[PDB]
């Protein structure tokens, strides 16, 4: 529904620091 | 580059939590 929008990746702090960790 | 900072050490909420449950 948005004109302009484009594709990226939004990095996330959480994820790679709790699957690091975890395993 | 700052002039008047001090030490100090700045709690975080995730940490011992996810610590201590990850364990
Ligand atoms: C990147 O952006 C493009 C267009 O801005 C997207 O391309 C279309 O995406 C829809 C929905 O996924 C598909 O139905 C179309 O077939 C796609 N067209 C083309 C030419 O690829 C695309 O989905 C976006 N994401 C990625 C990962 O490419
Ligand atoms: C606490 O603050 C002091 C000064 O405000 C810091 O002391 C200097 O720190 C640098 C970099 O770590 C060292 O190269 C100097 O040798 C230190 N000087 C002295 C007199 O200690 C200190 O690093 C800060 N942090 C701690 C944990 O003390």
């Amino acid at each position: 529904v948005v004109i302009g929008i484009v594709n990226n990746t939004v990095y996330d702090p959480l994820q790679p620091e709790l699957d690091s960790f975890k395993e």
